[PDB]
């Protein structure tokens, strides 16, 4: 599914990530457009032979089974193509995981690169939330 940035948006809110761990919508948003372009089918094989899934590019390093990752965790506890999905309930169950791990948001490299310090609240300007 490719969402809107509203559309998200609210989504992500209906789901609890709206300030989860201090980090504001615009947040999740900004990072959703840069690792996703808002596509829930979204992947990505990194060099090191994971892959990233889903809207928020969720690593299978750590977080989901692929089966294909040697000696990799699955500490979200779902196969990664539960990050593909249409609904994001699975995406936001383990992206709260994943930003409560220690660095917080900083996990997410394009959310560093591209979201941190910046006017992420325009990621939400105009939208009913
Ligand atoms: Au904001
Ligand atoms: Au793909
Ligand atoms: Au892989
Ligand atoms: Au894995
Ligand atoms: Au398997
Ligand atoms: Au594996
Ligand atoms: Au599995
Ligand atoms: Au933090």
């Amino acid at each position: 599914k490719v969402f809107g940035r509203c559309e998200l948006a609210a989504a992500m809110k209906r789901h609890g990530l709206d300030n989860y761990r201090g980090y504001s919508l615009g947040n999740w948003v900004c990072a959703a457009k840069f690792e996703s372009n808002f596509n829930t089918q979204a992947t990505n094989r990194n060099t090191d032979g994971s892959t990233d899934y889903g809207i928020l590019q969720i690593n299978s390093r750590w977080w989901c089974n692929d089966g294909r990752t040697p000696g990799s965790r699955n500490l979200c506890n779902i196969p990664c193509s539960a990050l593909l999905s249409s609904d994001i309930t699975a995406s936001v169950n383990c992206a709260k995981k994943i930003v409560s791990d220690g660095n917080g948001m900083n996990a997410w490299v394009a959310w560093r690169n591209r979201c941190k310090g910046t006017d992420v609240q325009a990621w939400i300007r105009g939208c009913r939330l």
